[PDB]
């Protein structure tokens, strides 16, 4: 667009010079277009939206080349020197402002179905590739293009397809749910309301599959926050315009006081967001949330809630003992036909919910066991009576031998409200105390 | 108003022009409107106030359009463009200083009969939709039309009353609170003083109720925060323009130390509001707090008047399983159609305070004995006769059996300001006769 | 003045067009007043003043329908529209600017017996009503009218003094302090030296009384700052320009380490105020402090002097059935006739000490022996030789979980009050 606004400009100082001839030598030689003439010649033939109609709103330009709509001045102010060289930052300012003033208020399509990518928008509607056009809004697109694939790439004899299969120790499942978990983080504005987990007892290929994400997806278009990080101040900011968010390393066996931000922005719920010196506002991520860290975080409200949200990866494998191939995180990842295949086949496969492998159910039910010590209490217990009360606590099994703070006569209630039996009330079975209850009895006749 | 400035416009500058032909060619042509003229001219075509006297207030233009005042630079000065495009940024805000001088001073309606709707003003008193006038000064409307309503509509076989006795589990007082709710979220002006609770384990439709709730009422017109950032800094200034406070999500458990911005903010007492680098200043906020947790959290404040103000809706609804309709949460309730017979319904019943359910109670009450340690050893008392005052003081009991922190001996008070059932105060001489002190003496016959 | 205004305008511009007329045409033909005769026209028709020679001090201008200076920047730009509308901002801050350099200086009136009435000036020596004039300096008023009131009245069959006697629960002391905390907090020059606390628990009326003197004095001139935001930053800020203070809900025994600017501004102590990014400077504040809150919070220092500035009001009877009538705190203490008598019957009242009503000493030594462990040990302790006996680590902290001392800072219980000595007498159910 360089050459057609160059052009423009020229014959625009042409057609003002022949005015200033026909009125006379007056306005001694008027060579360079006047700000609002600048925006009319640029909302005339450029493509300038505004997203919304609030306060200090930045003009967005469709950069044709790259099918998306941007803010960024400085790109603005290019276009306008191409137009008009001769205007300064403060005329160039003058025409943003008159351009404003101007164009008409769109909003970003927010659609689901819609998928913007390096060649043109995917809908997922119709699984087709669409050509980039100005009536579709979109501030960021996926790094990687989009092409037909037939046959597996593979560079130096290594397939990405077996090096998946590898990660997952050879499991249908598993892999099934690592190409949902990436179809999941290309999607912006859909989240099916699920927290992915990678565990790793050690070189289990997670931060190659972490730098594979990042690489298929804008490196732009991913954050990096930590599960113990959603509370603090001022991080939740960058989850502005991100695809996803990916916690590289979150401490094993760290506590998070609070997760409310995190379930809110997990399950997409609107959250309050403040950046550094400005306003607080409220704004809704449908940002999908990926963390991979060596063993399990423990988080505090013991709820159904987290357990809902929650899903495990098991990442078994060790690679550690296998020689390490440096090159795959370094190279093969960063290959770009690895990386087209892979965008493609994530693209096509369609799932309305992530499907849970034997293998997680096994794993969340380990979590809901060391997170809770009363359910792994209640899992272990393997008692036969019922009536008495302080028998059915038995301290607890030695705080599960996990030494778990647990209360007294309180976390019975909760015990009793998590789980056939129910509760029986006897006079020859309680009241009798045979134990003070350090205990070493297991079951009594 | 965009094509009458510009028809505005070529007339006043062929009057410029024809004024400079007239006097001859002195004035180099002059094509631009003068600020001050043009702050006359709009003026006098349109509606441009000023909310009140105070220093550097922002001048409101009425949005004939939208049928509510508005404070935005940008709506101005993309009018005033619409008038003069050739002027530059500061001479807009020259434009807008000289209306500013010029225009008349009204304070905002903020009368409790009058709603702002999208479709117009709803006025309770009449119970009547009027047409949106500049008279009246609103700065936000609800999002939601307001349509006559006569059939419930049904989106993919789908029933809003159907699935609103679901989530209350087919409890005719606790959907009658629900329609309260929504009625009592969308007024700005009117609070009735209740902290409304959501409690339920999960999947109980609490977040769902929520966003329903946030698209009814305008989007913009809700302010997520939750009840122990009350009092964090910086956190009261995005309860400034809304009619309504959503927090999502309480952590369980929680303690609130402090009460005090929370407590004014549910009554209608003014409180100490300061923004960003901002001076601090004093307002009286209305909008009704909604707070979703799982479970009721702990409160510093055991004072009874903490415990008037909270109000607890059941969520006892499980849909864990596969019982789960994501298009309920995602796709129904952003239903045009359905959004508007939320609105006709709730707008339409009136009432002075909220219907209390039997089970709120209940949960109310439970919630008492969970933050009191003292009003809960009381309910678990059943101790008939109590001149033995130190047996009273075990710890309590051992904190009723359960765990806390008690005060040594300086809550002997707190359990005649709890209750004095029918014994009253009985404090005999003989008392010491009773062996001193540990679970044998559940009984009346001490 | 608007009127006047635009008048002066429009005949100096005919002036200055007559003399570009005889000057011949020369340039462009002058149609604006420049700043500086605008500033001399405004200087000698309407009145400006400067409160001190400070640092880049704001002028103040004299509103002759509000009868007090204000030093709002927009009323004065709008009353330089009114005498020229062709001034952008910085002409009109040029204006202002020359203004400074003219007017001269006079300081506020601070006089204790005056009192700005929306009617106008109150002079409690003479108990009259003065009408407004440029020459008492007010920089606020209070927003309701002062006029005679002889009858009581009642909207809706409800009597403001019966209403007062009902929060009181008929006691004749507790409404006589009522009126007395009325009449103090509309007073904003004079401070009484007492801190006014509303405790209560539940349903009780506080609010209510907060709000019709919220509703009373002018909603602008009561600031809002509990007790325990005084000592962090930017806080005192608010208190400038206001009549009192009102401290909507203190939390329940908050714990008031630092008690430094509360204790400054119960008195007539000087203190240093500081605003947002502004100079801060030394002020003193003699608006009075009203809090409510459910029970009586305790204090750090438990010394003489907080327990000397403080006073503590009675709010016992209850609303929390169907007792209730929003009505009340909606609507009838809104009426205008109900604050037009309220603020009548309290200016109306003289007096120099706040009345103590019996239960609020009461409470009072209730609050002294909770926040201070020694005196409610010595109250409760109802010989002398022993000291190590009488000590008993407080008698075990007389039964009220406080902590206790090395049995050397014990003694300074006798300054609350063991007379002066046997040389062979000097947990346990025990005097
Ligand atoms: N087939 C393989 N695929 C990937 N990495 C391999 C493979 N075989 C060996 N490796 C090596 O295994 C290591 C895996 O690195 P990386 O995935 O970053 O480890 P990690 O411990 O999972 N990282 P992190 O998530 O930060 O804790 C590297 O040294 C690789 O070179
Ligand atoms: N009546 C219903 N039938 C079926 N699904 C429903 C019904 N009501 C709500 N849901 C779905 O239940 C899901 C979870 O509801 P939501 O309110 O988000 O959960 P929540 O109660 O906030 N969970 P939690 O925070 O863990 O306690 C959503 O996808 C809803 O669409
Ligand atoms: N004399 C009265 N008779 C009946 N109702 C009254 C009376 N005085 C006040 N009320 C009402 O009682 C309520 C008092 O609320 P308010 O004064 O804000 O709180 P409070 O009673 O001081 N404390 P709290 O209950 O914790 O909010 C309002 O509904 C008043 O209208
Ligand atoms: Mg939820
Ligand atoms: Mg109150």
């Amino acid at each position: 667009v360089k050459q057609l606004l160059n052009q423009l400009g020229h014959e625009e100082r042409t057609k003002m010079e022949e005015n200033w001839i026909e009125e006379g030598k007056r306005g001694r030689k008027p060579t360079t277009i006047s700000p609002i003439k600048c925006a009319y010649i640029l909302n005339e033939h450029l493509t300038f939206i505004l997203f919304d109609d609030e306060e200090n709103t930045k003009l967005a330009m469709y950069q044709f080349d790259e099918g998306i709509y941007t803010q960024n001045t400085t790109i603005i102010k290019r276009v306008i020197s191409y137009l008009e060289p001769k205007h300064n930052s403060n005329k160039a300012d003058e025409v943003i402002y008159h351009l404003t003033n101007m164009v008409d208020i769109k909003e970003k399509t927010n659609s689901p179905y819609l998928i913007p990518v390096k060649n043109g928008v995917f809908n997922r509607k119709t699984k087709q590739l669409e050509s980039f056009t100005p009536d579709y809004i979109f501030t960021s697109k996926i790094d990687t293009s989009y092409v037909r694939q037939d046959i597996v790439p593979e560079i130096n004899g290594w397939n990405i397809d077996r090096w998946i299969e590898e990660i997952a120790c050879n499991d249908n499942q598993v892999v099934k749910l690592l190409w949902q978990v990436i179809n999941d983080s290309m999607n912006g504005n859909y989240t099916r309301k699920k927290a992915i987990f990678f565990v790793g007892d050690g070189n289990n290929g997670k931060g190659t599959f972490q730098e594979l994400l990042s690489n298929v997806i804008g490196y732009s278009n991913i954050a990096s926050l930590k599960v113990n990080e959603f509370d603090e101040r001022f991080k939740l900011s960058v989850l502005e315009g991100k695809t996803a968010v990916i916690g590289d390393d979150v401490p094993v066996g760290v506590y998070v006081d609070d997760s409310s931000n995190f379930k809110s922005v997990v399950t997409g719920d609107p959250v309050l967001v403040e950046f550094k010196n400005k306003p607080l506002y409220r704004a809704t991520f449908k940002c999908t949330v990926i963390q991979s860290t060596n063993g399990m975080p423990k988080f505090k409200d013991k709820t159904g809630g987290t357990l809902r949200r929650l899903l495990i990866v098991p990442f078994n494998a060790n690679f550690n003992g296998i020689k390490e191939n440096f090159k795959i995180k370094e190279d093969y990842i960063k290959n770009q036909q690895v990386l087209e295949y892979v965008l493609y086949k994530a693209i096509n496969l369609d799932f309305e919910t992530f499907d849970i492998p034997d293998a997680s159910k096994k794993m969340l039910e380990v979590f809901k066991e060391d997170n809770d010590p009363v359910y792994g209490f209640k899992v272990n217990m393997f008692d036969q009576r019922k009536v008495p009360k302080y028998i059915v606590y038995a301290f607890y099994k030695e705080y599960c031998d996990e030494n778990g703070y647990n209360a007294l006569s309180s976390n019975k209630f909760y015990k009793q409200f998590e789980h056939e039996n129910y509760w029986k009330t006897d006079a020859q079975r309680r009241y009798d105390n045979e134990e003070l209850a350090r205990i070493y009895n297991f079951n009594d006749n």
